[PDB]
């Protein structure tokens, strides 16, 4: 689809039998969301921004369903105030940003 | 153009005669630029980024050159990791996301 930036770009996930609404950012390198249990061992990772740092759990090879296309990539967990689709996924979904 | 999103979606913006790197942050809803000296007052604004929030200046109608398309909009400074291209200026070139 065809995405405006009219609105902030919120798409539909599915990931863990749950259905959640993230951002898709194409500034952010990593994908970050918000607290829940994945399965598999995590690893602590810090990630910045404005604003600083915060402390994530990261979870490796998840599968993450983004407006059905189906992805598998890293997965950072924690305290964001929003859940956000980083380059890391959008890449497998062929996202690609025109103008 | 198209960009593919493999490597940090960098264009080269042309600000107060001088050339800049910035990012191209469809997660941003405004531009937040680094450090520098624009014309005119400013207006304290504070923004959330994934860290917390933070103070900067906003400056309004501001000319930026992003990769050769004008855009005359709301700019904020103040301590950003690397110069940001939000929604605000990305819907006056032009710019969408595909997939
Ligand atoms: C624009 C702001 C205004 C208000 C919001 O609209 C707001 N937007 C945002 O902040 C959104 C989140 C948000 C969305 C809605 C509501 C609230 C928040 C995130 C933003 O799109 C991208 N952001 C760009 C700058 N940036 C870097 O350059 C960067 C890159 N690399 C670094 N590193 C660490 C390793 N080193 C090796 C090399 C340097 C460091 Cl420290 N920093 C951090 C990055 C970011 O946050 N990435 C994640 C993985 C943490 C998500």
């Amino acid at each position: 689809p065809q995405i405006t930036l009219w609105q902030r770009p919120l798409v539909t996930i599915k990931i863990g039998g749950q259905l959640k609404e993230a951002l898709l950012d194409t500034g952010a390198d990593d994908t970050v969301l918000e607290e829940m249990s994945l399965p598999g061992r995590w690893k602590p990772k810090m990630i910045g921004g404005i604003g600083g740092f915060i402390k994530v759990r990261q979870y490796d090879q998840i599968l993450i369903e983004i407006c059905g296309h189906k992805a598998i990539g890293t997965v950072l967990v924690g305290p964001t105030p929003v859940n956000i689709i980083g380059r890391n996924l959008l890449t497998q979904i062929g996202c690609t940003l025109n103008f």
